Formats: C-alpha cells, sequence, structure tokens
C-alpha cells in the first residue's frame, strides 16, 4: 500500500456525486473552477493569445532558453482551463527546465470536435513560428489532454510538420468509445457522464476517427512517447493500448501504470507523494529526450 492515496481516495470518494446523478454543463465548468490549486508562488505567468486562444506561458524558476511545452489540459474536452491545470503545469516546467504554453483551446459542445485539434496544431505552428526548434519541444497532456496530444500529432504530421523531440501523455483517453474493460474492471477502484462528453464533442462524427480517438490512427513516425496512468483507473485499458498501437506503429514509449493510483494523481503533487515524483519523472523524461 501507500497511505496517502488512502487518505486521498476516502477525501475523493466522499466529494463525488452519485452514481449517474445528473450535473449540467455550467455546474460541472464552475465546480473545476472553484477548487482548482493555487500555482506555487514561485511560478510565474504571462498570458498570451495564440491561433486565436487565450494561453499562459508558465515559468518555473529553472527555465532553460530554446526548449518549450505544449500543454492540454484534461476536462472531458468540455471543460478545463488554464487555471483548473495552472498548477500542475507549473510543476512539470519545475521538473523539465521549460517554460510551458498552456493553451486555452476552444470546448464543446460550443466548439465540437476538431476544433481543439485545429487548436493544437495551430499552437504547435505557432511554436514553430515563433523559431521554437522541433526538437527543443515537448508536447504534453492529461486526459483528454492527453488524447489531443497524439490527436496533434498525427495531424501535424499528416500536414507536414516536423515532429516534436518527445511526448508525455497523462491518463490519455484516446477512444471515444469508451468500450474497453477498465471501464468495468477498474470501476470500483476510481473516483456515464463520461460518455456524454463524447456525445458532446463528437457531436455524431466518427467515434473511431483518428483524430477523435488516436488509438485507431496512424502513429507511424510520432517522437518518443512516455505514458503515465494508475492501476486504479477506469481509464487505463486506453493507455495499454495506446501502447501496443505505438508498438506496433515503430513508436517508442515507455508506458508506467503506477499501481494504486488513480486518474492523473500528479494533479494531487501538494498532498501526494507519487504526484510529486510522477511529476519529476516527467520532467527526467522530456529532459532525456532532449539530451539526445
Amino acid at each position: 500500500a501507500g497511505p496517502e492515496i488512502v487518505k486521498l481516495k476516502k477525501i475523493l470518494r466522499e466529494k463525488a456525486v452519485p452514481p449517474g446523478t445528473e450535473v449540467p454543463l455550467d455546474v460541472m465548468r464552475k465546480g473545476m473552477e472553484k477548487v482548482a490549486f493555487k500555482a506555487a508562488d514561485d511560478i510565474q505567468v504571462e498570458q498570451v493569445t495564440v491561433a486565436g486562444c487565450a494561453a499562459e506561458w508558465v515559468r518555473a524558476p529553472g527555465c532553460q532558453a530554446g526548449k518549450a511545452i505544449l500543454y492540454l489540459h484534461g476536462g472531458g474536452y468540455v471543460m478545463g482551463s488554464i487555471n483548473t491545470h495552472r498548477s500542475m503545469v507549473g510543476e512539470i516546467s519545475r521538473a523539465s527546465q521549460a517554460a510551458a504554453l498552456l493553451l486555452d483551446y476552444r470546448l464543446a459542445p460550443e466548439h465540437p470536435f476538431p476544433a481543439a485539434v485545429e487548436d493544437g496544431v495551430a499552437a504547435y505552428r505557432w511554436l514553430l513560428d515563433q523559431g521554437f526548434k522541433p526538437q527543443h519541444l515537448s508536447i504534453s497532456g492529461d486526459s483528454a489532454g492527453g488524447g489531443l496530444v497524439l490527436a496533434v500529432l498525427v495531424s501535424a504530421r499528416d500536414q507536414g510538420l516536423p515532429m516534436p523531440a518527445s511526448a508525455i501523455p497523462i491518463s490519455p483517453w484516446a477512444d471515444m468509445t469508451c468500450t474497453n474493460d477498465s471501464f468495468k474492471t477498474r470501476a470500483e477502484a476510481d473516483p456515464g457522464g463520461i460518455n456524454k462528453m463524447a456525445a458532446r464533442y463528437l457531436n455524431g462524427a466518427d467515434a473511431k476517427h483518428p483524430y477523435a480517438s488516436p488509438n485507431f490512427a496512424n502513429l507511424k513516425g510520432l517522437p518518443p512517447l512516455l505514458i503515465h496512468v494508475g492501476r486504479d483507473e477506469v481509464l487505463l485499458d486506453d493507455s495499454i493500448k495506446l501502447d501496443a498501437k505505438a508498438k506496433a506503429d515503430g513508436v517508442k514509449s515507455t508506458l508506467e501504470i503506477w499501481d494504486d493510483m488513480i486518474h492523473v494523481w500528479h494533479a494531487f503533487h501538494p498532498m501526494l507523494p507519487e504526484g510529486k515524483q510522477a511529476i519529476v519523472r516527467v520532467g527526467e523524461f522530456m529532459r532525456e529526450q532532449w539530451a539526445a
């Protein structure tokens, strides 16, 4: 075992709604805004707009000259925002000695798929039109953000974009049909409302569309991947298959299933030792890919 996730699973259990209570969308969004972590005080921010989206360049101490991270936040594609993900991304910047571009890409259901892919690609392109050098770039992202990381890669590659040096999807949702065992096998260990979000993002598009659900994509050509995911999460299967397909596709990845972990446990770094360490390790990984 270990005891910090025990306290914290108990905590998260008492705060989740029931099973299948039906939460409005602005009620869910404000929820997330109201309980989002304050970024550490040593982190600095600087707002920018990019491809018509608001953004923050998110810089911790340490940050090196050429380097950058296109960070994409999770939230189901229908929620989450610079603010909800500022704290964790600070930490990932601290661990990786790079500044992050923390994108407020378009959300459904006002902006359905392929909107948020069109934003990712456009931000990446922008980083390049700023003269960040592909091999100095990394791209990372939790949850829905994690699948998008992929989707932006396939997408940018299809359009002739030089690939970045690493990509680090965290607990990615890369399969919008949500049909994987882990939704059953793993359900009792996590805290379908995730299907309503597909429906919201998809808005009737092919749910196996490569750019929506990149576990059905051609990944041939993409850069070394490090994929994080907790044994006690519903989304486990999405991460193993991500690893399978990459393998299948020529790509390097290191799947690291962390046990007794839950969805994006990184986000609980302020009170969670594995939080802190998973983040450190995300850092080592892009630093490693960059040193190469």
